[PDB]
């Protein structure tokens, strides 16, 4: 499950404003990150990131991989794999909520300006 644009922006609408992060800005972020892919993995040395939130096995989910991680999401990564993100939701939000939107680095990056593209146009 790869979303368009538009789908993930229905499917997020509720969470603009949450932790002063305004959808686009997210949107965003989440494109440059899996291309809105909840099939993701990107593995380097000491770890692997997860699905369409790109959340690592290092800190905020359990592996198999990364046995000491502080799993503070208290979720098994294969979660962040499937096509329901409502969970991954939940994950992001304590991100968002602990860390800020600085966990993703593609924010600061490309999302802090020429954000009208970022809008969704109309089904
Ligand atoms: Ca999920
Ligand atoms: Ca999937």
């Amino acid at each position: 499950k790869q979303f368009t644009k538009c789908e993930l922006s229905q499917l997020l609408k509720d969470i603009d404003g949450y932790g002063g992060i305004a959808l686009p800005e997210l949107i965003c972020t989440m494109f440059h990150t899996s291309g809105y892919d909840t099939q993701a993995i990107v593995e380097n040395n000491e770890s692997t990131e997860y699905g369409l939130f790109q959340i690592s096995n290092k800190l905020w989910c359990k592996s198999s991989q990364v046995p000491q991680s502080r799993n503070i999401c208290d979720i098994s990564c294969d979660k962040f794999l499937d096509d329901d993100i409502t969970d991954d939701i939940m994950c992001a939000k304590k991100i968002l909520d602990i860390k800020g939107i600085d966990y993703w680095l593609a924010h600061k990056a490309l999302c802090t300006e020429k954000l009208e593209q970022w809008l969704c146009e109309k089904l």
